[PDB]
């Protein structure tokens, strides 16, 4: 299916305020899409930002499986606690306000977790002609992005949502 | 219906350079949706954006009803002449590259005639769940943006329309 839920019965306003905290020690980059890497390489010299990407050019997924360290005493470390799966190149993925990227097909489906967001930010699906919001209430959404369809972002705030890649 | 198609016969090359030629001796303005308006109120002072002006400082589109002089003996002029309803308010309406709106409930539902557009420029309505995009086909296409509705440019270039109101 396009999307599933799964409860992790996460905190969204105590999930926020960690969110919201980290960004201030380490910031988003980029633009469009802002981004903050939660997951690193092993021994990595740039833990937070290498699995930051946005090129034309996909580069793998699979060596980024550490969670950063000086995550386990936030909140946002409990979310990784109770993720059900393995996640590899977890990513803050943040659509600025008024923005929305082009209609492709990804590689690979990923799961979201909305950590601020709004009724003007949406997933478009344009063969199966649906429109899916993602909302901030601690459950975790799979969400098909190899279908082919854009994500928008009509609000004036941000659009922050932590990204989960999968192997299995 | 949220969109009907009424055959105009417009060829669309012509349309196109038609616009730009317009607009670089009378530019858009603003940003995100960029704009310039193709009717005024009889002895505007500023008829080429005075119908552009936000929502709270126009009571309706009714007054807007004189196709500047310099249109008539161009490409332009032509179009006015094959619409089957009197048009009024209508403006050049151009959506920026990687821009989308909020989503809302429009005061007025317009026709819509595509100068310039992609696969990545669509409108998004959220309680029909439908997805339309509007070709440049030389065709006018009615858009009820009444209802609650985005709309999004996720190409590289501007997605360039003529809007037309109507009092029927
Ligand atoms: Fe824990
Ligand atoms: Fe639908």
């Amino acid at each position: 299916a396009l999307t599933s839920r799964t409860e992790l019965d996460i905190d969204p306003d105590k999930l926020r305020e960690s969110v919201v905290e980290l960004l201030e020690r380490h910031p988003l980059v980029f633009e469009g899409t802002r981004q903050l890497a939660l997951q690193h390489r092993p021994e990595a010299t740039d833990p937070w930002y290498e699995g930051c990407q946005r090129q034309s050019l996909i580069s793998s997924d699979s060596d980024f499986t550490e969670v950063h360290g000086e995550l386990r005493d936030t909140y946002l470390g409990e979310v990784f606690d109770r993720l059900p799966f393995k996640p590899i190149r977890t990513r803050i993925m943040a659509l600025d306000p008024k923005y929305c990227y082009s209609v492709h097909r990804a590689l690979t489906p990923r799961y979201h977790l909305a950590v601020t967001t709004s009724e003007h930010a949406r997933f478009v699906f344009i063969e199966h002609d649906k429109v899916l919001h993602i909302p901030a209430d601690g459950d975790l959404y799979y969400v098909d992005t190899r279908q082919l369809h854009s994500a928008f972002n009509g609000g004036d705030d941000m659009r922050i949502h932590i990204v989960f890649g999968t192997d299995g």
